[PDB]
């Protein structure tokens, strides 16, 4: 057996500054995940205070509004 933990985007918070998502990591650190990364593909977040890992789930339309928060547009529109 192995277990995996899954997120949702909304459940996130955004830092526009850094185009970033965070969420609290049972370790000393948090689950990070970068804005540029995502709209690739990427769905994976890391937090390395430790190792472990989240799957964040979220479609492209869920990103619109962090780029706006953010100040930049998408590299093809959503």
């Amino acid at each position: 057996v192995s277990t995996y933990d899954e997120i949702e985007i909304e459940d996130m918070t955004f830092e526009p500054e850094n185009q970033m998502f965070t969420y609290p990591c049972p370790c000393g650190d948090r689950f990070q995940i970068y804005l540029d990364d995502m709209f690739e593909g990427e769905k994976v977040a890391v937090c390395p205070s430790c190792s472990l890992m989240i799957d964040v789930v979220f479609d492209k339309e869920d990103l619109a509004e962090y780029y706006e928060e953010a100040g930049i547009h998408p590299p093809e529109p959503i």
